[PDB]
């Protein structure tokens, strides 16, 4: 019984940080202390004492021990912080020892819970960039020899066989600063309108950088004793849905570099309705019987863009959603992450074409809309995402021509500015440019789509002189004050835009309007 055992050293888990250097993931030093009831069993006058200073009641600490007198190691209590374990060893009670250990900890909390994801029991990254990084960020524990004897007390640290290697730092693109304002909105926004989720993604145009990444539901890693299978969901990387309108600036992009449509061209809309076969597209917005291109975008008006769509053909369309990355791959590798859909068919009836044009039977994620925003507002030019810190600016890729993307911007830009626009998308100081949409959510059920239920959006990009930030904001079953895109999810890009490019320290474009 007298023999050498191997104990492990924990190594120290790598740190993960914001852009900045804010701590968003850190290894905790904790204490562990454990017994060895061969000794206790002869100290029995010192269990009153050391079962209260454990907050444990006496007798039921006195069963413990009891029971396993014929163990040689038992833990007492895990994760206590270094001085709590300091004055519980000062204590000096036979045959109770100190280990020292490492505590996962989220400083940011549920902010960022999506994001960063969480370690488990054996701190093996389990959810999120924690699982993603893992080779990264997990150390290599170390291993020692002590010796013990007969009755298992440890008379002597032997050597240490191998030193533990700490794991290494990872810098995320995302800004907490911002990641805090997007997350605070989000949250405001889905109770105000009674809402069942939320995506809201931030994105550099210039750099590719996830900015800020928030959802809601969301869930606490720091205390996750009641957590539910979907408030973990990272919805912005991993649920898809039917963009809608908020596809209109790329439709209208196709038909501009088609060099078969310019600006002042009129469309002719009456009376809001367009009947192909046996389905019928229809708009919401009434009020006009034609449109120029400008204001095909500003009304929203899906027969208007319909026509075009026939025009200009579905190619020419799929081609620019394709080049802007619409369900294609985005290169992040994030845990669960989700391609989407855009639909390639054999040949394309009317139907298939217009709807495409308008934003159904394709499916993306906030990510993937938010990088298709961002190459519009970067001139056209579309750069690879990160969700990492970007030393130097990558290089990009002209998927729409700088003279295209600048008159799109300028449409977008009266999308939000003009009279009959969407007004509540307006950023203090600033000039913004955007798309709202609404969607009918899917039918559980059955094929189809439901009848009172909606998916509000808005998707845009600021400032309009030189823009520097896109975002994306999507709501799910808003209940309370409406459902369209304009009216629930345009808000929240005002108020989180103004915020950012504040925290940024971007410079006022639009004084006239001013803070
Ligand atoms: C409410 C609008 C002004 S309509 C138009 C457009 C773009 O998103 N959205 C729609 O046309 C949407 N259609 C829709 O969900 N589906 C599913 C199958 N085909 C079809 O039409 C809709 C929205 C509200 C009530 C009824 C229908 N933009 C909205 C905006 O800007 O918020
Ligand atoms: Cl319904």
């Amino acid at each position: 019984a007298r023999s050498v055992r191997h104990i492990a050293i924990p190594a120290h888990r790598g740190l993960i940080t914001d852009r900045n250097g804010e701590p968003l993931a850190v290894s905790t030093p904790v204490t562990t202390l454990w017994a060895n009831p061969k000794e206790l069993m002869t100290a029995k006058e010192r269990w009153p004492q050391l079962a209260a200073a454990l907050g444990q009641d006496t007798k039921l600490f006195a069963d413990r021990i009891e029971q396993n007198a014929e163990r040689e190691f038992i833990y007492l209590v895990r994760g206590l912080t270094p001085e709590q374990g300091e004055g519980v060893i000062a204590l000096k009670v036979p045959g109770v020892y100190s280990i020292e250990e490492f505590r996962r900890f989220y400083p940011a909390g549920e902010v960022v819970a999506h994001a960063v994801g969480f370690t488990d029991v054996d701190d093996r990254g389990r959810e999120g960039i924690e699982l993603a990084f893992d080779e990264w960020l997990a150390g290599v524990p170390g291993k020692r020899q002590v010796l013990k004897d007969r009755r298992g007390r440890v008379i002597k640290d032997v050597q240490v066989t191998k030193n533990a290697k700490p794991g290494k730092t990872l810098a995320l693109s995302i800004d907490l600063r911002l990641q805090y304002l997007a997350h605070r909105e989000l949250r405001n926004a889905l109770l105000e309108n009674g809402a069942k989720a939320g995506s809201l993604v931030i994105m550099d145009v210039k750099t590719g950088e996830i900015l800020a990444m928030t959802n809601q539901p969301t869930y606490n890693p720091n205390n996750r004793r009641n957590l539910q299978p979907a408030a973990m969901r990272n919805r912005a990387m991993i649920d898809v849905f039917e963009p809608g309108s908020t596809v209109k600036p790329f439709s209208m992009s196709a038909a501009l570099a088609s060099g078969r449509w310019k600006p002042s061209d009129i469309v002719d809309v009456y009376p809001g309705t367009l009947q192909i076969g046996r389905y019928t597209i229809r708009d919401v917005s009434r009020n006009s019987r034609q449109l120029d291109l400008t204001g095909i975008l500003i009304k929203s008006s899906n027969v208007g863009i319909s026509k075009i769509a026939f025009d200009i053909g579905a190619e020419s369309i799929y081609s620019v959603m394709q080049q802007v990355g619409l369900g294609q791959d985005t290169g992040l590798g994030f845990p669960g992450e989700r391609v989407g859909n855009l639909p390639n068919h054999r040949k394309w009836p009317k139907a298939e074409t217009a709807t495409l044009a308008y934003g159904y039977g394709l499916s993306v994620t906030a990510i993937q809309l938010a990088h298709a925003y961002a190459a519009l507002a970067n001139d056209g030019k579309s750069v690879p995402l990160s969700m990492t810190r970007v030393d130097r600016v990558p290089d990009g890729v002209q998927v729409i021509s700088p003279e295209v993307a600048s008159t799109v911007q300028g449409m977008l830009q009266q999308v939000v500015e003009a009279q009959g626009g969407v007004f509540r998308a307006q950023v203090p100081g600033y000039h913004a440019a955007g798309k709202s949409g609404t969607a009918r959510k899917v039918s559980v059920g059955t094929k189809g789509y439901r009848e009172n239920a909606y998916r509000s959006l808005f998707a845009g990009f600021a400032p309009a002189t030189d823009p520097r930030i896109a975002m994306v904001v999507v709501i799910d079953e808003p209940s309370k004050a409406g459902y369209f895109g304009g009216l629930v999810s345009a808000p929240v890009f005002s108020k989180v835009m103004a915020g950012a490019l504040r925290l940024m320290n971007v410079p006022p474009d639009n004084l006239p309007t001013a803070t």
